[PDB]
Protein backbone atom coordinates (compact mmCIF):
# COMPACT_ATOMS: atom_id res chain seq x y z
CA UNK A 1 0.00 0.00 0.00
CA UNK A 2 2.33 2.89 1.34
CA UNK A 3 5.38 0.81 -0.09
CA UNK A 4 4.40 -0.60 -3.16
CA UNK A 5 5.57 2.30 -5.26
CA UNK A 6 8.78 2.17 -3.43
CA UNK A 7 9.20 -1.51 -5.01
CA UNK A 8 7.74 -0.39 -8.10
CA UNK A 9 10.58 2.44 -8.16
CA UNK A 10 13.49 -0.22 -6.25
CA UNK A 11 12.62 -3.06 -9.66
CA UNK A 12 13.64 0.23 -11.89
CA UNK A 13 16.76 0.69 -10.68
CA UNK A 14 17.81 -2.52 -9.91
CA UNK A 15 17.38 -2.88 -13.80
CA UNK A 16 19.29 0.26 -14.71
CA UNK A 17 22.02 -1.32 -12.11
CA UNK A 18 21.79 -4.26 -14.28
CA UNK A 19 22.42 -2.65 -17.44
CA UNK A 20 25.69 -0.75 -15.42
CA UNK A 21 27.05 -4.25 -14.49
CA UNK A 22 26.48 -5.83 -17.98
CA UNK A 23 28.64 -2.75 -19.80
CA UNK A 24 31.02 -2.53 -17.47
CA UNK A 25 31.62 -6.95 -17.91
CA UNK A 26 32.32 -6.11 -21.42
CA UNK A 27 35.49 -3.51 -20.52
CA UNK A 28 38.57 -3.79 -18.58
CA UNK A 29 38.34 -3.50 -14.88
CA UNK A 30 41.07 -1.93 -11.98
CA UNK A 31 40.01 -4.79 -9.12
CA UNK A 32 41.02 -3.22 -5.58
CA UNK A 33 41.31 -4.70 -2.53
CA UNK A 34 38.87 -4.19 0.79
CA UNK A 35 39.41 -6.46 4.49
CA UNK A 36 41.28 -9.51 2.65
CA UNK A 37 43.16 -10.44 -0.57
CA UNK A 38 40.07 -12.20 -1.87
CA UNK A 39 37.36 -9.28 -0.61
CA UNK A 40 37.20 -7.23 -4.04
CA UNK A 41 35.65 -4.05 -5.15
CA UNK A 42 35.93 -2.68 -8.15
CA UNK A 43 34.25 1.11 -9.55
CA UNK A 44 31.25 -0.21 -10.68
CA UNK A 45 30.19 -1.11 -7.41
CA UNK A 46 30.95 2.69 -6.11
CA UNK A 47 29.05 3.84 -9.36
CA UNK A 48 25.95 1.94 -9.29
CA UNK A 49 25.53 2.50 -5.25
CA UNK A 50 26.12 6.37 -6.08
CA UNK A 51 22.88 5.89 -8.62
CA UNK A 52 20.83 3.41 -6.18
CA UNK A 53 21.44 5.77 -2.85
CA UNK A 54 20.85 9.52 -4.97
CA UNK A 55 17.78 7.67 -7.08
CA UNK A 56 16.09 6.69 -3.55
CA UNK A 57 17.40 9.70 -1.75
CA UNK A 58 15.58 12.55 -4.63
CA UNK A 59 11.95 10.22 -4.76
CA UNK A 60 12.21 9.37 -0.68
CA UNK A 61 14.08 12.01 0.96
CA UNK A 62 13.00 11.03 4.53
CA UNK A 63 14.13 7.51 3.92
CA UNK A 64 17.35 5.51 5.58
CA UNK A 65 19.92 3.94 3.57
CA UNK A 66 22.55 1.29 4.06
CA UNK A 67 25.00 0.44 1.32
CA UNK A 68 28.25 -2.24 1.43
CA UNK A 69 30.46 0.62 -0.34
CA UNK A 70 28.83 3.37 1.33
CA UNK A 71 30.00 1.24 4.74
CA UNK A 72 33.60 0.50 3.37
CA UNK A 73 33.67 4.84 2.62
CA UNK A 74 33.74 5.17 6.30
CA UNK A 75 29.25 5.71 7.18
CA UNK A 76 28.26 4.04 10.26
CA UNK A 77 25.57 1.97 10.11
CA UNK A 78 22.98 3.10 13.00
CA UNK A 79 20.00 0.24 12.24
CA UNK A 80 16.23 2.12 13.33
CA UNK A 81 12.70 1.17 12.61
CA UNK A 82 12.68 4.09 10.39
CA UNK A 83 11.64 2.86 6.15
CA UNK A 84 15.28 1.73 5.51
CA UNK A 85 17.14 0.86 2.50
CA UNK A 86 19.84 -1.90 2.68
CA UNK A 87 21.44 -2.03 -0.80
CA UNK A 88 24.64 -4.33 -2.16
CA UNK A 89 25.34 -3.03 -5.64
CA UNK A 90 26.88 -5.85 -6.72
CA UNK A 91 26.87 -9.33 -4.85
CA UNK A 92 29.24 -11.39 -6.15
CA UNK A 93 32.22 -8.63 -6.96
CA UNK A 94 34.15 -11.75 -7.43
CA UNK A 95 31.83 -13.27 -9.80
CA UNK A 96 31.59 -10.31 -11.63
CA UNK A 97 35.96 -9.73 -12.09
CA UNK A 98 36.11 -12.91 -12.88
CA UNK A 99 32.94 -13.19 -15.61
CA UNK A 100 31.15 -16.46 -13.55
CA UNK A 101 27.61 -15.68 -14.61
CA UNK A 102 25.88 -14.93 -11.24
CA UNK A 103 26.31 -11.47 -10.59
CA UNK A 104 23.12 -10.08 -8.40
CA UNK A 105 21.83 -6.51 -7.48
CA UNK A 106 20.75 -6.92 -3.71
CA UNK A 107 17.87 -3.96 -2.96
CA UNK A 108 16.45 -5.04 0.67
CA UNK A 109 13.61 -2.27 2.29
CA UNK A 110 12.64 -2.74 6.00
CA UNK A 111 10.39 -1.22 8.07
CA UNK A 112 9.81 -1.74 12.26
CA UNK A 113 13.34 -3.43 11.56
CA UNK A 114 11.39 -6.19 9.57
CA UNK A 115 11.70 -7.14 6.04
CA UNK A 116 8.53 -5.48 3.79
CA UNK A 117 10.21 -6.34 0.44
CA UNK A 118 13.43 -7.26 -1.31
CA UNK A 119 14.69 -7.28 -5.03
CA UNK A 120 17.47 -9.55 -6.40
CA UNK A 121 18.05 -8.94 -9.71
CA UNK A 122 20.38 -11.87 -11.12
CA UNK A 123 21.83 -9.66 -14.11
CA UNK A 124 23.88 -11.84 -16.03
CA UNK A 125 20.85 -14.44 -16.01
CA UNK A 126 18.42 -11.84 -16.83
CA UNK A 127 16.42 -13.77 -13.43
CA UNK A 128 14.28 -10.82 -11.55
CA UNK A 129 13.53 -12.28 -7.64
CA UNK A 130 11.19 -10.44 -5.87
CA UNK A 131 9.38 -11.17 -2.50
CA UNK A 132 6.77 -8.90 -0.51
CA UNK A 133 5.26 -9.77 3.10
CA UNK A 134 2.15 -11.13 2.36
CA UNK A 135 2.12 -10.67 -1.45
CA UNK A 136 4.73 -13.90 -2.59
CA UNK A 137 7.89 -14.51 -3.97
CA UNK A 138 8.57 -14.33 -8.03
CA UNK A 139 11.14 -14.93 -10.60
CA UNK A 140 10.56 -13.86 -13.47
CA UNK A 141 6.70 -14.40 -12.91
CA UNK A 142 6.74 -17.33 -11.52
CA UNK A 143 5.38 -17.65 -8.08
CA UNK A 144 8.19 -19.23 -5.75
CA UNK A 145 7.80 -22.36 -2.63
CA UNK A 146 10.65 -23.83 -0.83
CA UNK A 147 11.46 -27.73 -1.05
CA UNK A 148 9.22 -29.79 1.40
CA UNK A 149 12.67 -32.01 2.13
CA UNK A 150 13.00 -31.97 6.32
CA UNK A 151 15.15 -35.25 6.00
CA UNK A 152 18.91 -33.93 6.34
CA UNK A 153 20.57 -37.24 4.82
CA UNK A 154 18.70 -35.95 1.48
CA UNK A 155 19.38 -32.33 1.73
CA UNK A 156 21.00 -30.10 -0.87
CA UNK A 157 22.82 -27.83 0.89
CA UNK A 158 24.21 -23.86 -0.79
CA UNK A 159 27.67 -21.95 1.23
CA UNK A 160 30.54 -20.17 0.29
CA UNK A 161 34.07 -20.31 1.67
CA UNK A 162 34.11 -16.58 1.89
CA UNK A 163 36.37 -13.67 1.53
CA UNK A 164 38.22 -14.37 4.51
CA UNK A 165 41.96 -16.00 4.30
CA UNK A 166 42.53 -15.39 8.39
CA UNK A 167 43.87 -19.18 8.84
CA UNK A 168 41.11 -19.88 12.02
CA UNK A 169 37.99 -18.63 10.17
CA UNK A 170 38.96 -20.79 7.03
CA UNK A 171 39.62 -24.12 9.37
CA UNK A 172 35.82 -23.54 10.96
CA UNK A 173 34.40 -22.79 7.38
CA UNK A 174 35.93 -26.43 6.02
CA UNK A 175 35.68 -28.20 9.88
CA UNK A 176 31.88 -27.12 9.37
CA UNK A 177 31.12 -28.31 5.85
CA UNK A 178 33.12 -31.48 6.81
CA UNK A 179 30.44 -31.93 9.61
CA UNK A 180 27.47 -31.24 7.32
CA UNK A 181 29.30 -33.74 4.40
CA UNK A 182 29.48 -36.57 7.63
CA UNK A 183 25.74 -36.99 8.50
CA UNK A 184 25.90 -37.05 5.14
CA UNK A 185 23.90 -34.90 3.33
CA UNK A 186 23.62 -34.94 -0.88
CA UNK A 187 25.50 -32.12 -1.22
CA UNK A 188 26.85 -28.66 -1.11
CA UNK A 189 26.80 -26.52 -3.68
CA UNK A 190 28.60 -22.56 -4.07
CA UNK A 191 27.58 -20.23 -7.07
CA UNK A 192 29.24 -17.21 -5.50
CA UNK A 193 26.91 -15.05 -4.68
CA UNK A 194 24.68 -14.89 -1.25
CA UNK A 195 22.00 -13.60 -2.45
CA UNK A 196 21.63 -16.15 -5.60
CA UNK A 197 22.69 -19.20 -2.96
CA UNK A 198 19.32 -17.90 -1.00
CA UNK A 199 17.08 -17.15 -4.41
CA UNK A 200 17.97 -20.95 -4.92
CA UNK A 201 16.37 -22.17 -1.80
CA UNK A 202 13.36 -19.63 -2.29
CA UNK A 203 12.72 -21.62 -6.25
CA UNK A 204 13.20 -24.70 -4.31
CA UNK A 205 16.30 -26.09 -5.88
CA UNK A 206 18.47 -26.36 -2.73
CA UNK A 207 16.71 -27.39 0.56
CA UNK A 208 18.76 -24.45 2.82
CA UNK A 209 21.39 -22.14 2.39
CA UNK A 210 23.89 -21.34 5.73
CA UNK A 211 26.97 -18.68 6.22
CA UNK A 212 28.88 -16.74 8.61
CA UNK A 213 30.70 -13.73 7.43
CA UNK A 214 28.34 -12.18 5.06
CA UNK A 215 26.55 -8.86 5.83
CA UNK A 216 22.89 -7.02 6.01
CA UNK A 217 22.74 -6.02 2.48
CA UNK A 218 24.17 -9.69 1.18
CA UNK A 219 20.54 -11.08 3.02
CA UNK A 220 18.33 -8.01 3.21
CA UNK A 221 17.13 -8.51 -0.85
CA UNK A 222 16.68 -12.30 -0.50
CA UNK A 223 15.62 -12.79 3.11
CA UNK A 224 11.92 -12.26 2.49
CA UNK A 225 12.00 -13.89 -0.88
CA UNK A 226 12.68 -17.25 1.51
CA UNK A 227 9.94 -16.44 3.78
CA UNK A 228 7.56 -15.58 0.83
CA UNK A 229 8.47 -18.63 -0.58
CA UNK A 230 7.46 -20.79 2.42
CA UNK A 231 11.03 -20.90 4.05
CA UNK A 232 12.53 -19.86 7.44
CA UNK A 233 15.34 -17.52 8.51
CA UNK A 234 17.00 -18.24 11.78
CA UNK A 235 20.61 -17.92 13.43
CA UNK A 236 23.05 -20.58 13.01
CA UNK A 237 22.53 -20.93 16.87
CA UNK A 238 19.08 -21.69 16.32
CA UNK A 239 17.81 -18.83 17.58
CA UNK A 240 15.95 -15.36 16.09
CA UNK A 241 17.20 -14.35 12.71
CA UNK A 242 19.68 -11.23 13.55
CA UNK A 243 19.81 -9.00 10.21
CA UNK A 244 22.80 -7.37 11.88
CA UNK A 245 24.30 -10.61 13.40
CA UNK A 246 26.44 -11.40 10.26
CA UNK A 247 25.12 -15.19 10.52
CA UNK A 248 21.96 -16.85 9.03
CA UNK A 249 20.44 -20.17 8.41
CA UNK A 250 17.64 -19.37 5.17
CA UNK A 251 15.96 -22.97 4.94
CA UNK A 252 12.29 -24.52 3.69
CA UNK A 253 11.76 -25.56 6.96
CA UNK A 254 12.61 -25.13 10.86
CA UNK A 255 12.98 -29.36 11.12
CA UNK A 256 16.33 -29.02 8.47
CA UNK A 257 17.38 -24.86 9.89
CA UNK A 258 17.60 -26.10 13.03
CA UNK A 259 19.50 -29.59 12.12
CA UNK A 260 22.13 -26.96 10.41
CA UNK A 261 22.33 -25.47 13.15
CA UNK A 262 23.54 -27.83 15.49
CA UNK A 263 26.55 -29.04 13.38
CA UNK A 264 27.92 -25.44 13.18
CA UNK A 265 30.55 -24.17 15.13
CA UNK A 266 30.72 -20.11 15.37
CA UNK A 267 33.59 -17.89 13.63
CA UNK A 268 33.93 -14.92 15.88
CA UNK A 269 32.17 -12.05 14.28
CA UNK A 270 31.95 -8.08 14.92
CA UNK A 271 28.40 -7.54 13.99
CA UNK A 272 27.09 -4.38 11.29
CA UNK A 273 25.87 -2.41 13.90
CA UNK A 274 29.09 -2.95 16.42
CA UNK B 1 32.93 -34.78 -43.10
CA UNK B 2 32.07 -38.26 -41.48
CA UNK B 3 32.24 -37.30 -37.99
CA UNK B 4 30.36 -34.21 -38.62
CA UNK B 5 26.89 -36.23 -39.54
CA UNK B 6 27.71 -38.13 -36.16
CA UNK B 7 28.15 -34.45 -34.37
CA UNK B 8 25.11 -33.18 -36.17
CA UNK B 9 22.89 -36.48 -34.48
CA UNK B 10 24.39 -36.25 -31.31
CA UNK B 11 23.17 -32.52 -30.42
CA UNK B 12 19.68 -33.82 -32.00
CA UNK B 13 20.15 -36.52 -29.39
CA UNK B 14 21.31 -34.14 -26.46
CA UNK B 15 18.09 -32.12 -27.23
CA UNK B 16 16.27 -35.20 -27.09
CA UNK B 17 17.40 -36.64 -23.85
CA UNK B 18 17.01 -32.79 -22.38
CA UNK B 19 13.56 -32.84 -23.25
CA UNK B 20 13.12 -36.18 -20.90
CA UNK B 21 14.90 -34.77 -18.30
CA UNK B 22 13.12 -31.51 -18.16
CA UNK B 23 9.51 -33.84 -18.06
CA UNK B 24 10.86 -36.07 -15.56
CA UNK B 25 11.90 -32.77 -13.50
CA UNK B 26 7.82 -32.15 -13.47
CA UNK B 27 7.26 -35.42 -11.50
CA UNK B 28 8.01 -37.45 -8.19
CA UNK B 29 11.22 -39.53 -8.30
CA UNK B 30 11.72 -42.68 -6.84
CA UNK B 31 15.88 -42.60 -6.05
CA UNK B 32 18.04 -45.19 -5.70
CA UNK B 33 21.77 -45.53 -4.22
CA UNK B 34 24.85 -46.80 -5.72
CA UNK B 35 28.51 -46.31 -4.50
CA UNK B 36 27.54 -44.14 -1.50
CA UNK B 37 24.21 -42.80 -0.01
CA UNK B 38 24.98 -39.88 -2.08
CA UNK B 39 25.76 -41.59 -5.51
CA UNK B 40 22.00 -41.19 -6.94
CA UNK B 41 20.57 -42.84 -10.08
CA UNK B 42 17.02 -42.72 -10.99
CA UNK B 43 14.35 -44.14 -14.21
CA UNK B 44 15.24 -40.93 -16.01
CA UNK B 45 19.07 -41.47 -15.89
CA UNK B 46 18.38 -45.42 -16.86
CA UNK B 47 16.10 -44.53 -19.87
CA UNK B 48 17.89 -41.61 -21.46
CA UNK B 49 21.00 -44.36 -21.58
CA UNK B 50 18.59 -46.58 -23.38
CA UNK B 51 17.51 -43.62 -25.59
CA UNK B 52 20.93 -42.61 -26.21
CA UNK B 53 22.36 -46.39 -26.49
CA UNK B 54 19.16 -47.23 -28.92
CA UNK B 55 19.37 -43.91 -30.87
CA UNK B 56 23.54 -44.27 -31.56
CA UNK B 57 23.07 -48.13 -32.80
CA UNK B 58 20.93 -47.76 -35.17
CA UNK B 59 22.42 -44.97 -36.70
CA UNK B 60 26.27 -46.12 -36.41
CA UNK B 61 26.05 -49.89 -35.46
CA UNK B 62 29.59 -50.54 -36.13
CA UNK B 63 30.74 -47.60 -33.34
CA UNK B 64 31.89 -48.57 -30.14
CA UNK B 65 29.48 -47.17 -26.61
CA UNK B 66 31.02 -46.36 -23.06
CA UNK B 67 27.76 -44.89 -21.00
CA UNK B 68 27.81 -44.90 -16.55
CA UNK B 69 24.45 -46.73 -15.97
CA UNK B 70 25.73 -49.46 -18.53
CA UNK B 71 28.51 -50.16 -16.70
CA UNK B 72 26.60 -50.08 -13.87
CA UNK B 73 24.82 -52.78 -14.90
CA UNK B 74 27.84 -54.49 -15.43
CA UNK B 75 29.27 -53.93 -18.99
CA UNK B 76 32.78 -53.87 -18.83
CA UNK B 77 35.00 -50.68 -20.65
CA UNK B 78 37.43 -51.92 -23.47
CA UNK B 79 38.77 -48.97 -24.42
CA UNK B 80 39.80 -49.20 -28.20
CA UNK B 81 40.73 -47.10 -31.11
CA UNK B 82 37.08 -47.24 -32.62
CA UNK B 83 34.98 -44.81 -32.75
CA UNK B 84 33.92 -44.79 -29.53
CA UNK B 85 30.43 -42.57 -28.48
CA UNK B 86 31.45 -42.03 -24.00
CA UNK B 87 28.08 -41.39 -22.35
CA UNK B 88 26.50 -39.87 -19.22
CA UNK B 89 22.88 -39.74 -19.69
CA UNK B 90 22.10 -36.86 -16.45
CA UNK B 91 25.35 -35.71 -15.54
CA UNK B 92 24.45 -34.25 -11.72
CA UNK B 93 21.89 -36.50 -10.66
CA UNK B 94 22.15 -35.06 -7.34
CA UNK B 95 20.69 -31.77 -9.13
CA UNK B 96 18.40 -33.41 -11.12
CA UNK B 97 16.35 -34.93 -8.01
CA UNK B 98 16.29 -31.58 -6.30
CA UNK B 99 15.92 -29.19 -9.07
CA UNK B 100 19.18 -27.79 -8.63
CA UNK B 101 18.80 -25.65 -12.09
CA UNK B 102 22.83 -27.34 -13.79
CA UNK B 103 21.66 -31.19 -15.11
CA UNK B 104 23.47 -31.85 -18.40
CA UNK B 105 23.77 -34.75 -20.82
CA UNK B 106 27.28 -35.35 -21.50
CA UNK B 107 28.29 -37.21 -25.54
CA UNK B 108 31.77 -37.67 -25.88
CA UNK B 109 33.21 -38.61 -29.26
CA UNK B 110 36.90 -40.69 -29.68
CA UNK B 111 38.59 -41.69 -32.55
CA UNK B 112 42.00 -43.23 -32.54
CA UNK B 113 41.67 -42.88 -28.29
CA UNK B 114 41.75 -39.09 -28.92
CA UNK B 115 38.40 -36.55 -28.55
CA UNK B 116 36.75 -35.48 -31.80
CA UNK B 117 33.83 -33.95 -30.71
CA UNK B 118 31.70 -33.26 -27.42
CA UNK B 119 28.39 -32.12 -26.75
CA UNK B 120 27.58 -31.03 -22.66
CA UNK B 121 23.79 -29.90 -22.86
CA UNK B 122 22.93 -27.95 -19.64
CA UNK B 123 19.13 -28.66 -20.67
CA UNK B 124 17.55 -26.58 -17.69
CA UNK B 125 19.04 -23.42 -18.68
CA UNK B 126 19.00 -24.24 -22.14
CA UNK B 127 22.63 -24.21 -23.05
CA UNK B 128 24.30 -25.74 -25.30
CA UNK B 129 28.07 -26.21 -25.48
CA UNK B 130 30.04 -27.94 -28.11
CA UNK B 131 33.49 -28.44 -29.33
CA UNK B 132 34.94 -29.99 -31.66
CA UNK B 133 39.09 -30.86 -33.06
CA UNK B 134 40.17 -27.64 -34.93
CA UNK B 135 36.93 -26.30 -35.62
CA UNK B 136 36.71 -24.19 -32.00
CA UNK B 137 34.15 -24.30 -28.80
CA UNK B 138 30.87 -22.61 -28.58
CA UNK B 139 27.70 -22.54 -26.38
CA UNK B 140 24.16 -21.35 -28.00
CA UNK B 141 26.85 -20.47 -31.03
CA UNK B 142 28.42 -17.74 -29.07
CA UNK B 143 32.50 -19.01 -29.93
CA UNK B 144 34.14 -19.99 -26.54
CA UNK B 145 37.99 -18.79 -25.00
CA UNK B 146 39.25 -19.98 -21.72
CA UNK B 147 41.20 -16.69 -19.82
CA UNK B 148 43.76 -15.14 -19.53
CA UNK B 149 44.36 -15.36 -15.98
CA UNK B 150 48.24 -17.05 -15.06
CA UNK B 151 48.18 -16.13 -11.57
CA UNK B 152 47.11 -18.56 -9.29
CA UNK B 153 46.36 -15.50 -6.62
CA UNK B 154 43.98 -14.23 -8.48
CA UNK B 155 42.11 -17.26 -9.76
CA UNK B 156 38.75 -18.68 -9.34
CA UNK B 157 38.51 -22.19 -9.33
CA UNK B 158 35.79 -24.91 -9.94
CA UNK B 159 35.52 -28.33 -7.81
CA UNK B 160 32.92 -30.92 -5.70
CA UNK B 161 32.72 -32.47 -2.59
CA UNK B 162 32.16 -35.58 -4.33
CA UNK B 163 30.11 -38.59 -3.38
CA UNK B 164 32.28 -40.47 -1.00
CA UNK B 165 31.17 -40.29 2.63
CA UNK B 166 34.13 -41.94 4.00
CA UNK B 167 36.08 -39.92 6.68
CA UNK B 168 39.75 -39.94 4.98
CA UNK B 169 38.82 -39.38 1.43
CA UNK B 170 36.02 -36.23 2.69
CA UNK B 171 39.52 -35.07 4.56
CA UNK B 172 41.92 -35.43 1.96
CA UNK B 173 39.13 -33.30 -0.38
CA UNK B 174 38.88 -30.97 2.08
CA UNK B 175 42.21 -30.65 2.80
CA UNK B 176 42.82 -29.63 -0.64
CA UNK B 177 40.86 -26.61 -0.91
CA UNK B 178 42.04 -25.39 2.25
CA UNK B 179 45.52 -25.61 0.95
CA UNK B 180 44.35 -23.66 -2.36
CA UNK B 181 42.13 -21.18 -0.30
CA UNK B 182 45.39 -20.67 1.59
CA UNK B 183 47.84 -19.63 -1.36
CA UNK B 184 45.50 -17.24 -1.48
CA UNK B 185 43.42 -17.51 -4.91
CA UNK B 186 40.29 -15.60 -5.27
CA UNK B 187 37.93 -18.18 -4.72
CA UNK B 188 35.90 -21.92 -5.42
CA UNK B 189 32.56 -22.64 -6.75
CA UNK B 190 30.42 -25.55 -7.01
CA UNK B 191 27.27 -26.12 -9.57
CA UNK B 192 27.20 -30.06 -8.70
CA UNK B 193 28.21 -31.15 -12.22
CA UNK B 194 32.05 -32.01 -13.55
CA UNK B 195 30.89 -31.31 -17.16
CA UNK B 196 29.17 -27.73 -16.68
CA UNK B 197 32.17 -27.55 -14.00
CA UNK B 198 34.36 -27.88 -17.10
CA UNK B 199 32.20 -25.83 -19.44
CA UNK B 200 32.92 -22.85 -17.09
CA UNK B 201 36.34 -23.20 -17.66
CA UNK B 202 35.97 -23.06 -21.31
CA UNK B 203 33.47 -19.96 -21.12
CA UNK B 204 36.74 -17.88 -19.39
CA UNK B 205 33.93 -17.72 -16.03
CA UNK B 206 36.60 -20.09 -14.28
CA UNK B 207 40.32 -20.16 -14.60
CA UNK B 208 40.30 -24.09 -13.55
CA UNK B 209 38.99 -27.12 -12.64
CA UNK B 210 40.02 -29.88 -10.30
CA UNK B 211 38.77 -33.51 -9.13
CA UNK B 212 39.24 -36.61 -8.53
CA UNK B 213 36.62 -39.64 -8.21
CA UNK B 214 34.92 -38.91 -11.50
CA UNK B 215 34.40 -41.02 -14.61
CA UNK B 216 35.66 -40.89 -18.42
CA UNK B 217 31.48 -40.44 -18.94
CA UNK B 218 32.28 -37.25 -16.91
CA UNK B 219 34.61 -35.20 -19.13
CA UNK B 220 34.80 -37.00 -22.72
CA UNK B 221 32.35 -34.35 -23.67
CA UNK B 222 33.26 -31.11 -21.85
CA UNK B 223 37.37 -32.10 -22.32
CA UNK B 224 37.54 -31.05 -26.22
CA UNK B 225 35.41 -28.35 -25.29
CA UNK B 226 38.23 -27.06 -22.64
CA UNK B 227 41.20 -27.75 -25.37
CA UNK B 228 38.99 -26.11 -28.37
CA UNK B 229 38.47 -22.54 -25.88
CA UNK B 230 42.39 -23.18 -25.65
CA UNK B 231 42.56 -24.75 -22.17
CA UNK B 232 44.41 -27.58 -20.79
CA UNK B 233 43.58 -31.12 -19.63
CA UNK B 234 45.89 -32.46 -17.29
CA UNK B 235 46.66 -34.96 -14.53
CA UNK B 236 46.25 -34.06 -10.91
CA UNK B 237 49.92 -34.88 -10.25
CA UNK B 238 51.09 -32.58 -13.49
CA UNK B 239 51.45 -35.72 -15.42
CA UNK B 240 50.02 -36.15 -18.77
CA UNK B 241 45.92 -36.55 -19.17
CA UNK B 242 44.29 -39.93 -18.99
CA UNK B 243 40.54 -40.00 -19.78
CA UNK B 244 40.34 -43.74 -17.41
CA UNK B 245 42.18 -42.18 -14.84
CA UNK B 246 39.31 -40.87 -12.47
CA UNK B 247 41.40 -37.35 -12.03
CA UNK B 248 41.83 -34.34 -14.17
CA UNK B 249 42.73 -30.56 -13.85
CA UNK B 250 41.13 -28.80 -16.83
CA UNK B 251 42.45 -25.00 -16.78
CA UNK B 252 42.87 -22.28 -18.77
CA UNK B 253 46.45 -23.00 -19.02
CA UNK B 254 49.69 -25.12 -18.11
CA UNK B 255 50.98 -23.21 -15.77
CA UNK B 256 48.09 -22.30 -13.53
CA UNK B 257 47.26 -26.59 -13.88
CA UNK B 258 50.78 -27.40 -12.84
CA UNK B 259 50.44 -24.68 -10.16
CA UNK B 260 46.95 -26.30 -8.84
CA UNK B 261 48.83 -30.30 -9.50
CA UNK B 262 51.54 -28.76 -6.73
CA UNK B 263 48.49 -28.33 -4.10
CA UNK B 264 46.85 -31.90 -4.43
CA UNK B 265 47.09 -35.01 -2.35
CA UNK B 266 45.85 -37.74 -4.32
CA UNK B 267 43.01 -40.11 -3.59
CA UNK B 268 43.40 -44.11 -3.88
CA UNK B 269 40.87 -44.77 -7.01
CA UNK B 270 40.17 -47.60 -9.40
CA UNK B 271 40.90 -46.97 -13.21
CA UNK B 272 37.73 -47.05 -15.29
CA UNK B 273 39.47 -49.42 -17.47
CA UNK B 274 40.98 -51.91 -14.61
MG1 LIG C 1 28.66 -6.11 -3.16
MG1 LIG D 1 27.33 -9.18 -1.31
MG1 LIG E 1 31.98 -6.81 -1.77
MG1 LIG F 1 25.66 -40.97 -11.31
MG1 LIG G 1 25.35 -39.23 -14.74
MG1 LIG H 1 28.39 -37.47 -14.47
Amino acid sequence: DPWQECMDYAVILARQAGEMIREALKNEMDVMIKSSPADLVTVTDQKVEKMLMSSIKEKYPCHSFIGEESVAAGEKTVFTEQPTWVIDPIDGTTNFVHRFPFVAVSIGFLVNKEMEFGIVYSCVEDKMYTGRKGKGAFCNGQKLQVSQQEDITKSLLVTELGSSRKPETLRIVLSNMEKLCSIPIHGIRSVGTAAVNMCLVATGGADAYYEMGIHCWDMAGAGIIVTEAGGVLMDVTGGPFDLMSRRIIAANSITLAKRIAKEIEIIPLQRDDE
